[PDB]
This record gives structure tokens, C-alpha cells and sequence, in this order.
């Protein structure tokens, strides 16, 4: 029915909001800290020197472990 | 369809994913530090001296700001 076409798409835009913001192919896994955005896969977050969501410097990148990760 | 209740009970796991494993209420949105199991909302996570998935000791919480977090 169409209200299982509004599921589906629900669904899809929710998995999409747990993929890297840089390669949008991987799993978020990482978190820039001290600011805390958590936006990357370990991959894309080794690189940046300041965070590309509010510009503060990445002292260190902390690894996440997501209930949500598949 | 029986397809929209298939569909309904994965948003609901999948939202149920994304909730505090120890209220059941607030999202997710602490780290426990080493470790890395974030698990926990922030009032949940500041009670804890222990990981309660691995049992690490927590040295800190780091607060995490997700692209999924939801709100009022
Ligand atoms: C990813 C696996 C295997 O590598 C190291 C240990 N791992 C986890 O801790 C996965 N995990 C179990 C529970 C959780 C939770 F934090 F998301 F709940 N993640
Ligand atoms: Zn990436
Ligand atoms: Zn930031
Ligand atoms: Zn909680
Ligand atoms: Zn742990």
C-alpha cells in the first residue's frame, strides 16, 4: 500500500543519516573530540585537522561502538 | 499489507537501537572513554563507574553530537 512506500522511505532516510558525511559509503564510527561531532568513518576522520562540521581543532579521534552498527 | 507490519517492526528495532540501553527512554548521545561503547544517554552514563558492556572503567564520557539525534 502506500503507507508502505512512507515506511520504506522513513527507513531509508534514517540508515542514510548513519553513513560518513566525507564518503558517504561507510558507517559513522568515529567522533572528532573535544567538539564532539560524530560524522566519519575512521577512514575520512584520520585526515581532517579541524572538525567539518563546526571548524575546532581535533585533538584526537575516538572510536564508536553503535547498538546501530550493521 | 502484511509487508507495512514487516516494515513497522524494523523502524521500531531500528529506533529501539538508537535509545539508552539503561532507561529505555532518552537517545543515546554519551561515549564512555577509552572503551568506546556508546550505549548510554548523558544522565545514565554520569552514574556509571563501569562500562556496562564490557566493564572498563570509565576515565571520562565524551558527549557525541549525531546526524540521526532527534528532538521536540
Ligand atoms: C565490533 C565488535 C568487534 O570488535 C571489537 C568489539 N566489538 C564490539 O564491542 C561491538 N559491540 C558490542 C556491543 C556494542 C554496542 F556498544 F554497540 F552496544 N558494540
Ligand atoms: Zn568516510
Ligand atoms: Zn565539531
Ligand atoms: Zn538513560
Ligand atoms: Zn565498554
Amino acid at each position: 500500500s502506500q503507507q508502505t512506500r512512507v515506511l520504506q522511505e522513513k527507513l531509508r532516510k534514517l540508515k542514510e543519516a548513519m553513513l560518513c558525511m566525507v564518503c558517504c559509503e561507510e558507517e559513522i564510527n568515529s567522533t572528532f573530540c573535544p567538539c564532539g561531532h560524530t560524522v566519519c568513518c575512521e577512514s575520512c576522520a584520520a585526515q581532517l585537522q579541524s572538525c567539518p562540521v563546526c571548524r575546532s581543532r581535533v585533538e584526537h579521534v575516538q572510536h564508536v561502538y553503535l547498538p546501530t552498527h550493521t
